[PDB]
Order: structure tokens, then sequence, then C-alpha cells
């Protein structure tokens, strides 16, 4: 006896895809803040 | 004299199987949970 | 004088096999409870 | 003088054997209700 | 001098027989005694 | 004067064998019910 | 002599099949269970 | 000689028929309890 | 001499039939008795 | 010679019919115990 | 011979519809505990 | 000739109400268990 | 000749009026073990 | 002629009260068991 | 003839006043549990 | 004639005392479970 | 011509009384097993 | 004339004593039970 | 036949106004957690 | 033999459908909470 | 058969109400949070 | 029938007057953090 | 007939002072988390 | 008559003490748990 | 024997797909506090 | 006369200082699942 | 005349004691099960 | 004149020897069933 | 006159010896479910 | 005299086997649950 | 007499070792909770 | 006696392999928001 | 009597040591959180 | 009856020195922030 | 008796070693953090 993860092993890995996907998204946003923040600032500086 | 529970004995794992069976597959559902679960923080952590 | 149970002994044996042979199916029919009770626990459990 | 009751004294065991004969095959039923009535109770019990 | 049960004991397995046919049929019902009482257990239980 | 039991005395042993040689084999076959009670109750408590 | 169940032996088995149908009913019932209780969780969780 | 117990053998079966029809009646009521008792917990649990 | 129980003993006969014949009545009555009393048990157990 | 057991012969059907009513009298009665009995349990389990 | 367990057949559905109706009430109770509990979740959550 | 079970026949039915009577109040009393097991659990839940 | 049985013949109907009729008022007695003792059965069950 | 069981009728009506008389006290002393026995349970569910 | 449970009837809620007694008692232990593990949470929350 | 169950009756009373009597000690420790189960939660829950 | 019966009638009635005396005690220490057994039953459930 | 039972109506008394007295000591082991399964329980709830 | 809880059906609600009555109260404590809560976040944010 | 839990089988299909059924109305109001909270954060958040 | 949850289903909207009910009123309290947090910036930042 | 939680309601309030209780003192600790965090800026900014 | 649960009422409280005595010394342990965690923010905000 | 549960009575005391004594070992056991909880979030919390 | 759990298998799929297409639709709203937080530092930042 | 149940008195506690006896092996067996029941729990909370 | 009955009278007690020995000895073995029957409890309830 | 029984009186006790003779056997075997019996029930219950 | 039991007395012993011997085999047996249960029981608390 | 239970002693010990031989395979099963259990919990958690 | 449990005392134990047993590996299967839940905050945490 | 979990207890360990395996899949989705919450740190701080 | 729970009570503290044993392990595997949490806000912070 | 939890109650001070114990060493650790984020600050700002 | 947590004491090591080295890794990438935050600053101050 034992109990069949078989599928379930590599199915947590199908989540995980979706784990590393959003990210770049986000990050692709979070981007702007550090070019506006250097604009916020270079038109000050600069 | 005795009590012939000679099928019976291997009929108990007849069953088992379906013990066994089961359990795969709500733990396959449960996967999302750990999914989504790591989704939901992934979207205000990342 | 006495009285003569010479088969009649041995006749006991005759139902006896009776008595260890219909116990066998009966108790095929019970572990179904210990399967399916265990599948009542293991859909709510696992 | 006295009575002859020479062979009708042996004539006393002609019927016994007959006695004891008899019994056999009424308890060869009897045994039966053994058997049946543990059968009878064997199905609720077992 | 004796007795002549010659045929009386064969007749005694006349009856007999009808002891063993009897049984088959009250057994056969008590059988559903068996049945419905572990079906009555089973949809509380299973 | 009296009545000659002198046989007839230790012929009601001879019976008497009888008496506690049925109740082994028939107390054999009880011993089952005691074993597939249990049994019975073994696959539910079990 | 015996007691001849013969047919009442097979007999056990025409209730077990009784047995084995009205779990599946049930134990699809109980899958409900496992779903919606998930999906409660889903709902705070995911 | 013997005893006719001719149609008193297939009378058990009359009784049976009955055996075999309140059965039904009572295992349709308790199905309710296999019914409300997940309901019981249906509205706890989903 | 002797003493003619020629059809006297042919006539033993002629009552017999009636002993055989009662029985099977009262027997088909006791059988109720088999029904009733698995039905008694039936609406408590089943 | 013989013995008219004419009209007693059927006289046995008249308590007959008496054996077959009184059951269902009672056997209705003992219904109450199926209904109360899973109403006894209905208030704890439902 | 039989058991007119006629009208006792449909009594069962009698004491039947008194179990689908208690349930209901039970059921209707039952019901507060998942508002209350979701408004006892409510109020530390929203 | 019979056997006039007349009134007696009805009066199975005297005791009947009795049985139908005292099951209300006991079911009454078991009402109890289902407020007081749901308030039990109430205020731990709500 | 014979004897003149002609009044006793239907004098033993005069007895077996008394027969049927001492039978009722036992039988009316006997009916409250069958209600008493469901009651004995229903304030444990019920 | 006949047989004057002219009181002696009425006579087992005389034995019948004390039958119903002294059910009321053992079911009075019943009551207990159904009280105490959901006491019994109420201190542990309540 | 009846079966005299008059007395017997009202006895039942001689016992019932004792089931709502006890739980009020039980019950008002309970609430610590509320108050507590409000009180619990309260200091970490609060 | 009829039978003296006099002082039998209120016999049955003598017993009952007994039967309300030892209720009250077993309850009196039944009562420790309700106090320590909730010890056993007010430990982990306060 | 007849034959006094005169006193022996009544003489009847002398011995009665006995009858009716005797039940008295037995049906006294009866009463313990219904006493007893309810204890026994008591200590169990209550 | 009559019967003579004086000292016999008192006899009964003797036994009676018995009756009384066997009980307290069954009862008295009895009670271990309703100990023991308490303690049963306390071990697992407590 | 049946079994009349017909006020034990409108009883079910009797136990119920109790089950809404008392959530209000512990909802009314549980909002503290709701004030104290941001009024402990607040102190720090405002 | 066997027994007839033929439309006890479908049977349970119709309370099923209330176990579908009920989720869906909990599960309506489990997404409040959803929502609900998403704005408890909403507003310190955005 | 089947259970009555029909005036249940649309209980459960009855505590809906309430649990759209209460968030109005948190969420309204967690606006001076985003009010005074701004405020508490707003002090220091203009 | 029903079960008073008479007291019981109104002890809720009991604790409750403690759930505001324990607030003040917390939040009278909470209120260090506002002075010494500004106090904190201050001796940086001012 | 009733069910002396005279002490066992007033008992209940016995364990209740131990329900409110145990909290004030888990309460009392909470509180340094209360201390600690503000301590444990102090030293990085104050 | 009567049952003499004069020691019996007091026995139940017995077991009782038992009953209040393991308590008070599995309760200082519990202790650790509400220790190691609060000392499990300490090196968290702290 | 077995269990036949041959579409309930396939069953737990049934319900799965509900668990995938929940959180889609949440984790669609979870995407705002994404935008509305990074829009909420947008403005000072940029 | 009488019945000399003299030892049979004193017999009865033989067998009870076994009933005494057997307890204490299993209630020592009970611990574990009081000690493994804590530690099961001690792993996940403490 | 008479007829001397003289010793014959007390010769009855005679074969008395012997009627009050042989129970003490089946009674005496009585006993087993009374403590064989709790102890098959025993091992199970404890 | 009268009639020399001088031996034949003392004769009497000659058979008679005989008649507390043959008892002892008989009762002998008598006990089996005594044991036997016990024994019968002694499988099943013990 | 008399009966000589005197080694019938001493005889009802040689059975009981078998009477304490069957037992021990029993509830040899009977312990394992006491094993197997605490066993069924530990694999899922433990 | 005494009764045979020579080999009848050594059968119990045959079944016996049985009894400790079908535990384990229902305890293999029960493992699962043991296993699926902490999966269950292990997917949430871990 | 007595009942010789001398082994089946001891045969208590037999089983309990492999109480202690099971535990052993269970709680070591539970410590990867307690690792991989730690590790599961470590990775946000740490 | 004892019961053979012999191939259980390494039946443990079956499923314990699966728990550490899953665990593995899972914290490797962990270390996403690990990178990524850096990654949505690094860009607005680096 | 009583229960000899004499070496069971001290057998609670067996595990006991246990329970302390055990936390220590994990509570010292804490403590690296409580360590890395500050390393990870150290290199952010210093 | 009560329960004793007189040594537990101090028990519970035993783990709270260990509550505040391990405070100390934390927030001895926590001032190292203090210091080094103001060192931090210091070598910009002095 | 006891639980023998003997290698599941040093296993919570096993995992704990995990503990300590995923930290170095975070911590590791952590620190670029600190690097580039100075650099950030770096390139605007020197």
């Amino acid at each position: 006896g034992v109990i069949d993860t078989s599928a379930v092993e590599s199915a947590i890995t199908d989540g995980q895809g979706d784990m590393k996907a959003i990210g770049g998204y986000i990050v692709g946003a979070l981007v702007i803040l550090a070019v506006a923040g250097l604009i916020y600032s270079m038109l000050r500086k600069a």
C-alpha cells in the first residue's frame, strides 16, 4: 500500500508555471516606478 | 473446525485498492489550494 | 445394551461443515462494511 | 414343578435389539434439529 | 418371536427427508434477515 | 427375595458414555458461533 | 443426513450485490462534501 | 408412510415474499437518515 | 385354529392415511408462526 | 372402517384464518417501533 | 396461507412522512449555525 | 367450529393507541437534545 | 340392535361451544402481553 | 348436558384486571430508564 | 382491555423538566469558553 | 376468585425507589466528564 | 337416589383459597426479577 | 378438609431472602462496568 | 397508525428562538474586536 | 430471494439533488467574505 | 421520498442579507483609516 | 419544552464588560508608540 | 417518579469555578505577548 | 421486599474518586500545550 | 466483492473543474490590489 | 427449608476481583491514546 | 384403623435435604456465567 | 389366626434398596445435562 | 431411606472445571478486540 | 462423568488465529487514512 | 470457583507493545509537518 | 496472541516517502515568492 | 470494589516527559526564525 | 465532586516564567537594530 | 508504558539543518539589496 500521488507530484509544476508567469507582468509594471521616480527626480535635478 | 475466511482475507485488499485510488483524485484537487493560495499571495507580494 | 449412535456421532459433523460454510459468505458480505465505512470516512478525511 | 421360561427369558432380548435399533434412527433425525437450530442462529449471529 | 419393525425402521427415513427438506426453505427466508440487517446498517454506515 | 438389577445397574453407565460422547460434537459445532460471532464483530470493530 | 443449504449458500450472494450496489450511490453523495468543503475553503483561501 | 408437506413446502415461499417486501419500505425510510445526516453535515461543512 | 385378522391387518392402514392427512393441515398452520415470527423480527431488525 | 375426519380436516382451516388474521394487527403495532425508533434516531442524527 | 401485511405495507409510509417532516425543522435550525458562523467570521474578517 | 377472536382482534388496537401515544412524549424529550446540542455548538461556533 | 347415541352425538357439541367460548377470554388476556411487551420495548426503544 | 362455566367465564376477567394493573407499575419504572438514559446522554451532549 | 399508562404518560414530563434543567447549567459553563476565547484573542488583537 | 397481588402491587414501588436512587450517583459521576471535557478544551482554547 | 356431594362441593373452595394464596408469595418473589433486571440494565444504561 | 400449606406459605419467604441477597453482589460487580466504562471514556475525553 | 409528532414539530421552533437569540449577544461582543482592532491600528496609523 | 432496493437505489439521488442544491446558497454567502475581505484590505491598501 | 428543504433554501438568504449588511458599517469605519492616514501624511508632507 | 437560557443570556454580558475593559489598558499602552514615534521623528525633524 | 439530580445540579457549578479559575492564569500569560509584542515594536519604532 | 443496593450506592463513589483523580494528570499534561503553544508564538512574536 | 466507485472516481473531477474555475475570478479581483496599490504609490512617488 | 447459597454468595466476589483486575490493564493501554494524541497535537501545535 | 405413615412423614424430609443440597452446586456453577458474561462485556466495554 | 407376613414385611426393604440404588446412576447421567446445557450456553455467553 | 447422590454431588464439580476452563480461551480471543479496536483508533488518533 | 471438551478447548484457538489474521489486513487499510490525512494536511500546510 | 484469566491478563500487554509501537512511526511522519511548515514559513520570513 | 502489524509497521514508511516528496515541490514553488518579493523590492530600492 | 488505576496514574507522567521533551527541539528550530528574521531585516536596516 | 486542578493551577506559572524569560533574549537582540540603524544613519548624517 | 519517540527526537534535528541551510542562500540574495541600495545612493551622493 501507498498513495499514488504520481500525477499529483507533477501537477504541482502545472501551477508553478503560473507562479513564474504572473510575476513578469507585475514586475513589468513595477519598472514604471523606477523610471517615473527617476524622471520625478530628473526634472528637479537635471 | 475453523472458519474459512480464505477468500475473505484477500477480499480485504479488493476494497483497499479503492482506498488508495480515491485519495489521488481528492489530493489532486487539494493541490489547487496550494497553487491558488500562493497565487492569492503572489499577486499581493510579487 | 447401549444405544448405537455410531453413525449419528459422525452425523454431527455433516451439519458442522455447513456451519463453517455459511459463515464465509456472510463474513464476505460483512467485509463491504469495512471497506465502505473506511471509504465513507476516506472521502471526508482524505 | 416350576415353569419353564427357558426360551422366554432369552426371548426378552429378541425384542431388546429392536429397542436399541429404533433409537438410532430417531436420534439420527433428532440431529437435524441440532444442526438446523444452530444454522437458524448461525445466519442471524454470524 | 420378535417384532418385525422391518419396514418401520426404514420408514423413519421417509419422514427424515422431510426433516432435511423443510429446513432449506426456512433457512432461505432466514437469509433475508442477514441481508436486510446488513442493508439496515449499510445505509447508516456507508 | 429381591430383584437382581445387577447388570442393569452397570448398564446405566453404558448409555452414559453416549451421554458424554454426543456433547463433545455438538459443543464442537457450538464453538463456530463463538468464532464467527467475534469475527462478525471483528470486521466491524477492527 | 445433512441440511441442504445448497441454493441458500449462493443466495447469500444475491443480497451481497445489493450491499455493493447501495454504497456507490451514498459514496457518490459523499463526494459533494469533498467538493463543497474545498469550495467552502476555496472562496476564503483563493 | 411419510407426511405430505407438499403444499406446505411451497407455502414457506408465500410468507417469504412478504419477508422481501417489507424490507424495501423500511429501507426506503432508512434512506432519509443517509440524506438528512449528510444534509446535517452539509450545512455545517459546506 | 388361528384368528382371522385378515382385513383387520389392512384396516390399520385405513386409519393411517388419516394419520398422515391431518398433519399436513396443522403443519400448514404451523408455517404461519415461522413467517410471522420472522416478520415480527423483520420489522425490528430490517 | 376408518374415521371420518371429513369436516374436521377442513375445520383446521377455520382456525387458520384466525392464525393469519391476528398477525396483521400485531405486525401493524410492530411497525410503530420501526417508525419511532428511526424517529428516536432522526432527532439526534438529522 | 400467507400473512396479510396489506395495510401494514402502506402503513410504513405513514411514519415515513414524519421522517421527512422532522428533518426540515432541524435543518432549518441548523441553518443559523451557517449564518452565525459566517457572521462570527464576518465581524473579524470584514 | 372456529375461535371467536372477534373482540380480541379489535382489542389489539386498544393497546396500539398506547403504542402511538407514549412515543410523542419521549420524542418530545428527545427534541431537547437537538436544541441543546446545537446550543452546545452555538456558543462555541457563533 | 345397536346403541342409541342419538342425543349423545349432538351432546358432544354442547360442550364444544364451551371449548370455543373459554378461549376468547384467555386469548383476550393474552393480548395484554403483546401490548405490554411492546410497551416494555417501546419505552426503551422509542 | 353441558358444563356450567357460567361464572368461570367472567372469572377470567377477574384475573385480567390484575394483568392490566401490574403493567402500569412496571412500565412506570421502565420510564426512569428513558429519562436517565437521556440524562446520561444529556450530560455528555448538552 | 388496554393498559393504563395514565400516570405514566404524564410521568414522562417529570423527567423532562430535568432534561431542560440540566442544560442551563452546562450551557452556563459553556459561555466561559465564548468569553475566554474572545479574551484569548482580545489580548493578542486589541 | 382472583389473585391477591395486593402488596405485590405496591411492592413494585419498593424497587422503583432504588431505580431513581442509583441514577443520581452515576449521573453525579457523569458530570465530571462535562467539567473535565470543557476543562480539556479550556486549556487549549482559553 | 343420587350422591350427596353437598359439602364436597363447597370443599372444592377450601383448597381454592390455598390456590389463590400461594400465588401472591411466588409473585412477590417474581417481582425481584423485575427490579433487579431493570437495576442490572440501570447500571449499564444510566 | 383443606391442605395445610401453613409453613409452606412462609417457607416461600425463606428463599426470597436469598433472591434479594444474590442481587446485591452481582449488582456490586455490575458497578465496575459503570466506573470502568466512564474511565474508558475519561482517558479519551478528559 | 402513525406517530403524533404534532406538538413536537412546533416544539422544534421553541428551541430555535433560543438559537437566534444567543447569537446576537455573542455577535455583540464580537463587535468589540472590530472596534478595538481598528483602534489598535488607529493609534499606530493615524 | 434478494431484496428489492429498486426504487430505494434511485431514491438516493432524490436527496442528492438537495445535497448539490444547498451548497450553492451557502457558497453564495461565502462569496461576500471574499469581497468584503478584499474591500477591508482595499481601503487600507488602495 | 426526499427532504423538504423548501423554506430552508430561501432561509439561507435571510442570513445573507445580514452578511451584506454588517459589512457596510465596518467598511464605513475602515474609511477613517484611509482619511486619517492620509491626514497623518498630509500634515508632514503638505 | 424549550431550554432556559434565561440567566445565560445576560451571562454573555458579564464577560463582555471584561471585553471592553481589557482594551482600554492595551490601548493605553499603544498610545506610547504614538508619542515615542513622533518623539523619535521629533528629534530628527525639529 | 422523577430523577433526583438535586445535588448534581449544583454539582455543575463545582466544576464551573474551575472553568473561570484556569482562564485567569492563561490570560495572565497571554498578557506577556501584548507587552513583548509592543516591546518588539517599541525597540524598532521608538 | 426490595433490593439491598446499600453498599452498592456508596460503591459508586469509590470509582468516582478515580474519575476526579485521572483528570488532574491529563489536564496537567494538557497544560504543556498552553505553554508551548504560547512559546511557539512567543519566539515569532516577541 | 469490491465497491464500485467507478463513476464516483470521475465524479471527483466534476467538482474539480469548479475548483479551478472559482479561482480565476477571485484572482481577477486580486489583480486590482496590485494595480491600485502601485497606483497608490504611483501618485506619491511619480 | 431454604437454599444454601452460602459459599455461592462469596463466590460472586471471586469473579469480581477479576472484574477489577482486567480493567487496569486495558486502562493502562488506553493511556497511550491520551499521550500519543497529545503528542500528535504536540508536534503540530508546539 | 388408619395408616401409619409415621416414619414416612419424616422420610419426606430425608430426600428434601438432598433437594436443597444439589442446588448449591449447580447454582455455584451458574455463578461462572455471571462472571464470565460480565468479563465478556468487560473486555469490550472497559 | 392371622397371616404371618413376618419376613415379607422386611422383604419390602429388600427391593427398596434397589429403589434407592437405581436413582443414583440415572441422576448421575442427569447431571451431564446440567453441565452440557451450561456449556451450551457458556460458549455463546462467555 | 433417602437417595444417595453422594458421588453425584461432587460430580457437579467435574463439569464445573470445564465451565471455568472454556472461558479462559474465549476471553483470550475477546482480548484481540480490545487490542485491535484500540489499534483501529490508534491509527486514526495517533 | 464429565464432558470431554478436549479437542474443543484447542478448537477455540483454531478460530483465534483467524481473529488475529483479519485484523492485519483491515489495519493495513486503516494506515491509508493516516497517510492520506497527513497528505490532505501536507498540501495545505507545507 | 473463579475464572482463570491468568495468561489473558498478561495477554493484554502483548497488544500494548503494538500500541506503543505504531505511534512512533506515525509521530515520525508527523514530524515532517513541523519541519515543512517551518520551512514553508522560512522561505517567506527568512 | 497479539496482532501482527508486521508489514503494517513498515507500511507507515510507504506513505512517509510521499510526505517528504510532496514538500520539495511546494517548497520549490514557495521559492518564487522569495525571489519575486526581493525583485518587487529590488526595482524600487536598487 | 474500585478500580486499581494505581500504576496507570503515574503512567500518565511517563508520556508527559515526552510532552515536555519534544517541545525543546521544535522550539530550538523555532529560534532560527527569530534569528533569520532579524537577519533578514538586519541586512536591509543596518 | 469537582476536579482537582490544584497543582495544575500553579503549573501554569511554571511555563509563564519561561514566557517572560525568552523575551529578554530576543529583545536583547532587537536592541542591535536600534543601534545599528542609528549607526546606519549616523554615518550619513553626522 | 510510554511512547518511544527515540529516533523521532533526533529526527527533529534532521529538518533543522535544512532550517539553517535555506537561510544562508536567501540572506546571500538579501545582501544585493544592501549593495545595490548603497550603490543607488552612491551614484547620487558620490
